């Protein structure tokens, strides 16, 4: 029955980044896995090692505080089958599927298996004219943590470069029917 | 009697740093005030244009965030007056400001305010990547990358205020001026 073509929820599928995820483009983002994904029950290899994963990322955030949704949308097997996950600035209504169809914002979480992340910040004077023209008579203590307080609206630029490890980890038991014409679309038993 | 030699609480002194304010070394300032300064009431000046005013300095990092006390603890006019305000480095920043609020309840009696500082500010993927796999493996990519950026603010810059900053040296209370003797006012604070 169902276990036998069924991933378990919490099952850790290794996979490395093909292309990288950068934080101001909201982009596409190809992974590929590392190892042959088994049914909870039998023998059935579900996700071959070497099958492709394709994702959609986006970064919000609410000025420094970093946030990144990649919903990872197909899977593709090396020898081509079709395995839907979720359908098709072109981000945000993948998400709506998912939260109408499920309630879940997101399918199948990304996690830590050693990310390659490149970190820079996108940025007697600036700071002067502001002292006396706005803040004249404020405190020392006062102007300059306005200064650095103020240095950190600014977001900075993240990458996860490709190469980047990573654990792709299903939110709920996903069952796998049996491909027709290269094509599974995947059912989520939440 | 008294407000003819009183300066007046949040009277303005403006004046400019002779010395530099480095965020690392805590240390000593001084200051030049830019013009004579007169008792509340009557045409005394007490703090005569061109006196040079010394301090000490702390900065004190609760890191991420900037700390900078200034005890203004001496005055000396043009004509070689001394005028205390706090007697007896980051320990002694420390104590004065102790012994300040021992006897007035107050941490400064003197703020210092700007009037345009001149303020430098320099700062502090084959690295980051160890500790995911130390102590982080299982974890949320939105909760690594954050950790990582919060811990960034968690060193704090080196900030400088470079001499010829110009700054308001501000009294917390009414301070009174006793007649100098033998070059010598030990200052009031009417606190």
């Amino acid at each position: 029955n169902k276990l036998l073509r069924t991933i378990t929820a919490d099952k850790m599928i290794p996979a490395f980044l093909i292309t990288p995820i950068s934080s101001q483009i909201a982009g596409k983002v190809i992974a590929q896995v590392e190892s042959d994904i088994f049914a909870h029950m039998g023998k059935a290899v579900l996700i071959p090692k070497g099958s492709k994963v394709i994702g959609y990322y986006s970064n919000n955030n609410k000025m420094g505080e970093y946030r990144l949704d990649i919903v990872w949308s197909r899977i593709i097997t090396p020898h081509g089958i079709n395995i839907m996950l979720t359908n098709a600035g072109l981000v945000g209504e993948l998400i709506e599927r998912n939260f109408q169809r499920y309630g879940v914002p997101l399918l199948l979480s990304t996690l830590t298996n050693g990310l390659l992340i490149g970190i820079t910040s996108a940025l007697f004077g600036d700071y002067l004219l502001m002292q006396l023209m706005r803040q004249s008579g404020m405190g020392i203590n006062q102007v300059v943590n306005q200064i650095l307080r103020d240095k950190s609206k600014i977001a900075p630029i993240v990458v996860i470069r490709e190469g980047s490890r990573v654990f792709i980890s299903p939110n709920t038991d996903i069952f796998f029917p049996i491909p027709r014409e290269n094509e599974v679309i995947a059912e989520f038993l939440k």
